[PDB]
């Protein structure tokens, strides 16, 4: 009922994007536990983000079931890098990822609005759009502090941020 | 130390296979919560399996870090089906998946043995090989009961199994 | 005192028979946990019976010591089958076993009576004869329900009995 | 999977040997509660060993089921003696029994290694090989103390050992 | 009802025998607290036996009342010795006493059986015959340990038995 | 049983090496509590490592006893330095020590494998090989952070590491 | 301040002697857990002594740091024997060791007195001299009881001492 085929397909694309985001954060988490990086609170922070993205994907999969759509899964692409370079660079990449996921969600909302699907609009507003705003804000805060502190080249910056903000 | 490049690569392949298994089980979980399947304990059972496979993948990623190897992630391929057909068919597919993952782990163990890597052999024996045996046994039990009960065509079989064994 | 050599020997034969019964039930327990049988409550039920028969044997061994007799152990023969065929067939075999053990106990009681051994008669009446009656009754109940339900050929019967009576 | 027929048969032989060990210890337990031996802590010690051997047998029976093998039970032979002669002699016989069971387990491990069965090797290493080493050590300790104390001919030795080490 | 005069008289004889046994054990208890014996746990052990025999006598007196018989008390004869010689000798005398009391109870049971008095037979089987078997076994155990330890001439034997088995 | 003389000797050499490692860490602990070093959490960290190495030595001494080998102790050589120079240098020396101890353990495992001693192989895999991997990883993490922070010449680096990672 | 170079060197010699004493007691502890000695409370007693000597060494190392001295470690020599012969012989060797350590401490006190170092004198009096007196007294008590009991040749003596004084 009131579930447009374009919306079903767009939900499936968003599911894949959320799973991709989860994979990016998983990669980041295990980069920070390398013996040549060893920033354990950066690691835990990104692991927590990874698990949150899996929950984001699952809520959309539940939505598809609830609305009578058909979940169509696609390959989860590997992240763009295996070496994330530094705490600052990972934070900057996460910030860009969240902005890109946000743009996809806003396009999905525009599609739902065009199709007159208020249930889908409310779902996105309730569980996704403000979560994205908060995440983009948090990551921007972290990027700003790391830059001001002199990361990645100032030897104390990422260590101090790991042990005081993320710990 | 004592970490052969062939082993590093084989660990990365096993990481990908564990993530694939997690994805298969996630797909199965959300198949069973469709409005035309609606077997909620099959759904929860496979969701729990999915989360266990993610843990399997993470332990190998930790092993790579601990040994000084480099994690190299690859695309997580989508599962072979989106429509898993029945509770019995999903159980049979899970059984085959676990046997295939087991064969990969036994090949990894043979490689570790050939390279004289007792730490890697013990890691596989401690966390993987018996887990696989138990999982293959459990799934075989479930397949047998579903077949004997008359699944998928006997209308009460999958429902009764959902509500008594998996619930 | 008042302990006839025929009674000493008959007690030793009964010890062996109780140990045999324990072995039969152990075999049954592990038949029901095969991956092609997988009736876990049948398995637990027969395992509990096995442990009870070991206790039956030990009480007779204690009796021999208390009365000044000499325990003389013999081989414990393997059970008649390794494949118990079905839940119904195992229950029917257990019923026959308990009737046979009961007949042996009643012959032992008749011998004790003939030898004027009231301590031995009371021992059998107190710990064995009513236990056997209760066990034969319980197994007869189980056989009747399984037969009426359509076991072994009705696919739901043994499963439902496992999950509702024995569970 | 990866379960060699020679291994299936060797597991069945080991099951029988563990059940035999349990029977030997049961015989010993009830020897020590004779009115002409009356060493109640020797009795309890060997009864506890008997129950441990039954658990050893059951774990192998479970392994057979888990791996898809077929349990094939054989007669449990009676112990070599019904009169165990003394506390020292029983301890010496138990020590020899455990060494013989250990040799059988090491042959089983060598077979599993030859067949490339790391799951079976790990199973034996995890639950059997160190248990055997500890048991052989404990029994050797007990034999040494009993010999030094003058057992069986020094009238106080077995009594004092019963009441201070085993009690 | 169904209470034969021969049984009434035999119950009265058994009452007297139980009271005699209580007196023997009282004498033994106070022998072991002499300043030239001073085995306080032998003393407590026999005092406990004395009190148990008084209970045995009282239960028969209650039986007489319950059945409508007439209690006819007789002198309680003094024990055969006032000097019980040693811990071993007292244990051996207690063993003989319990065997003699057992023979009297078995004769009483035979009389009750001949008179068709199942209530009296059951009373003896329930409260007397197995108690006697257990007591004869316990005393035989104690005699055996004391003999093997070298009592009464080995200076440490009775002391060690007092402080470890009876204490 | 199955305990090769070469293995007995190699175990004794490993005992000595573990005791040496304990001594190195004890020296390091008391270097960091000098009035001209005064890094109390470096001190506590290395003291904890010292106590862990003593436990490593004791477990091998117990193994020798359990297997019937003869412990043969040798002088514990003093550490290579009394002045450990800096927090970074001590961490780098500890890392090299643990790699050297690891290589000795892997040689011991290879010897045990060659001699067909699965109990010894499992002992090393269970209690030593993964402990070494974890320790080498931890020390590598610490070295990396100290280097990146600018230790030993950056005046705040070792102090901050002491007070945030090791405290 | 007021810390003479002769005192610094003598403290370093005493550190080494305390570590040697700890090693002697460690050797003794593991002698008593051999399968041909098996005196578990002798073993625990000497293990506790070993740990106490390590604490004695550490307190002197702390003293060196507190006073601004330089700890200079030396090899810890192996104990004089690996086979300690008997419980009595080990106790006699421990008694001689403690007397020798006491003489070294009294020489250290005489040196501190000659150098006008009341802090060092008080340190020795507070933590070492009375501890040594108590230890020499305790070991003398143990030697006396073992000798009087007939150790090592009286088969019950060391066993009884293990189970009553040290247990
Ligand atoms: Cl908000
Ligand atoms: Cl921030
Ligand atoms: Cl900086
Ligand atoms: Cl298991
Ligand atoms: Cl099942
Ligand atoms: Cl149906
Ligand atoms: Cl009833
Ligand atoms: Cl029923
Ligand atoms: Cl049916
Ligand atoms: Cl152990
Ligand atoms: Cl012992
Ligand atoms: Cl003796
Ligand atoms: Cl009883
Ligand atoms: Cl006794
Ligand atoms: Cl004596
Ligand atoms: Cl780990
Ligand atoms: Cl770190
Ligand atoms: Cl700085
Ligand atoms: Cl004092
Ligand atoms: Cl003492
Ligand atoms: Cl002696
Ligand atoms: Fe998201
Ligand atoms: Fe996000
Ligand atoms: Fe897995
Ligand atoms: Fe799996
Ligand atoms: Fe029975
Ligand atoms: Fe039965
Ligand atoms: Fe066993
Ligand atoms: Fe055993
Ligand atoms: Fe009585
Ligand atoms: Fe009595
Ligand atoms: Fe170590
Ligand atoms: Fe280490
Ligand atoms: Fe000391
Ligand atoms: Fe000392
Ligand atoms: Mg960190
Ligand atoms: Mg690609
Ligand atoms: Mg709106
Ligand atoms: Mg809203
Ligand atoms: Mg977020
Ligand atoms: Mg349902
Ligand atoms: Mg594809
Ligand atoms: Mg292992
Ligand atoms: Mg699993
Ligand atoms: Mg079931
Ligand atoms: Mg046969
Ligand atoms: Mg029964
Ligand atoms: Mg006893
Ligand atoms: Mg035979
Ligand atoms: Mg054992
Ligand atoms: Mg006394
Ligand atoms: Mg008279
Ligand atoms: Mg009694
Ligand atoms: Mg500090
Ligand atoms: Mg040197
Ligand atoms: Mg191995
Ligand atoms: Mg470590
Ligand atoms: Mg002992
Ligand atoms: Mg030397
Ligand atoms: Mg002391």
């Amino acid at each position: 009922q009131n579930f447009h085929p374009d919306s079903e397909a767009a939900i499936n694309r968003q599911i894949n994007l959320e799973l991709y985001a989860s994979y990016v954060y998983l990669s980041m988490a295990y980069y920070f536990s390398r013996d040549d990086v060893a920033l354990n609170n950066f690691s835990r922070y990104f692991l927590a983000q990874s698990r949150a993205e899996t929950a984001h994907a699952e809520k959309l999969m539940r939505l598809q079931n609830q609305r009578g759509g058909r979940i169509r899964l696609q390959d989860i692409k590997k992240p763009e890098q295996d070496d994330w370079e530094s705490g600052l660079h990972a934070m900057e990449c996460a910030l860009l990822l969240e902005k890109n996921v946000n743009q996809s969600l806003l396009e999905l909302h525009a599609l739902a609005s065009d199709k007159g699907d208020p249930h889908l609009c409310d779902f996105l507003e309730t569980y996704y759009l403000n979560e994205q705003v908060k995440s983009i804000k948090e990551l921007g805060d972290h990027v700003h502090n790391l830059v001001k502190m002199g990361a990645p080249d100032a030897g104390l910056a990422e260590y101090l941020f790991d042990t005081h903000t993320l710990g």
